[PDB]
């Protein structure tokens, strides 16, 4: 079928949400190379700042599936999605249960410019006062490795995250993702889509954030050595 | 630290288990290379037989993390534990309700070969009497990424696992296992253990099943494209 996907692309996007809830609103501008699967955005706290919780926790929901270097080996669900789009749904459950929600719905900028439009919204509740998402004490995601099945005529996408903490050790979250092509795509077979995703840059209280990301699609290790 | 592994190992266990309430035990053999982190080993059901429920949901008790390929940057905690060997500890929770845990103790033969000897309990219940386990409507195992972490001194490997299912689709589970060194070894950072194993033969019933395995270890995806 026909892709409308470039090899350079803008992102904007506006994240509207609440955690424990602490209500917040924030802007960001980007761009990416979508055939290479790497995005930068930087974000920006309009409303709600400073936040109480880890930054980190939010990160993922920012930096969109179509930023993965896929091979022609496997089939693409994302990049076949545009110039329509897609929308994913999220639950990604902490082990001290805390828990979050997230949507985004991502279509092309109206005035047929090269750029995906994000809306996100993300929710978030029953974080301890004392964990490490009320205290900030988080300091990356580790890379993962996200699992890719159908279901349902849709895409699935579950990955175990962990997120290192200030003196050590991890902090581990359990993500389901739902991803719902606006048009009939072709599926894909069951994959990964391995990802390494930071924040390069923030000021003292993250109203400001500068975030990259790296993800490239495999069928995992070989049988033969 | 010295180590005792040589690059072709034998391998011998044994599994007592229960699932849905009915006992089987099982026996196998094999010989895996420790450096390339491929292994196989010939089961044979001696009690139990012919076994109810998808012979599947056993296959990763039976096909050990010393059978890895780990690259020098990697620390290797399963290479460093023997003579004296480790255990692990695993609860695999599947989307249905059904759940297994299995335990496996690793030492080497007390005759000072060359093999490794590995004491298996499993235990699996409230599988529903339709599913595809109980059904044995399961065609095998995907490739995997296991997420490897540091606990309280010990290592802890998470993993998203799913069956394929006959007539498409999958079934997910969820692996969380304990791995606990019979010695003091020294400690990874976070990484990722890459598997692919399958059943490479099987009588009928699955009274007898020749397993392969291959596994390496990695960091993630670099960040630069
Ligand atoms: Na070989
Ligand atoms: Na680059």
């Amino acid at each position: 079928m026909v892709s409308v996907i470039t090899s350079e692309m803008k992102i904007e996007l506006r994240m509207e949400g609440a955690v424990n809830g602490h209500k917040f609103v924030i802007t960001g501008k980007g761009s990416g190379q979508p055939f290479e699967g790497i995005q930068n955005v930087d974000l920006t706290v309009i409303e709600g700042g400073p936040l109480p919780f880890a930054f980190d926790i939010l990160t993922t929901a920012f930096x969109n599936r179509v930023f993965v270097e896929y091979p022609e080996e496997i089939v693409d669900y994302f990049k076949q999605s545009f110039p329509e789009g897609y929308s994913w749904e999220r639950s990604m459950s902490y082990e001290d249960g805390g828990i979050c929600l997230a949507t985004n719905n991502i279509t092309m900028k109206k005035d047929g410019s090269n750029c995906f439009v994000n809306e996100i919204r993300f929710d978030g509740v029953n974080f301890p006062a004392n964990g490490p998402v009320m205290q900030r004490k988080t300091v990356k995601w580790e890379p993962s490795t996200e699992k890719m099945y159908v279901r349902d005529g849709v895409l699935k996408g579950d990955v175990n995250m962990a997120l290192l903490l200030q003196g050590g050790g991890h902090y581990r979250c359990d993500f389901r993702t739902t991803y719902k092509a606006k048009k009939v795509v072709q599926l894909p077979d069951y994959h990964f889509v391995d990802h390494s995703m930071e924040i390069t840059s923030h000021d003292k209280d993250y109203n400001k954030v500068k975030l990259y990301e790296h993800a490239k699609a495999h069928s995992g290790l070989p049988r033969l050595a």
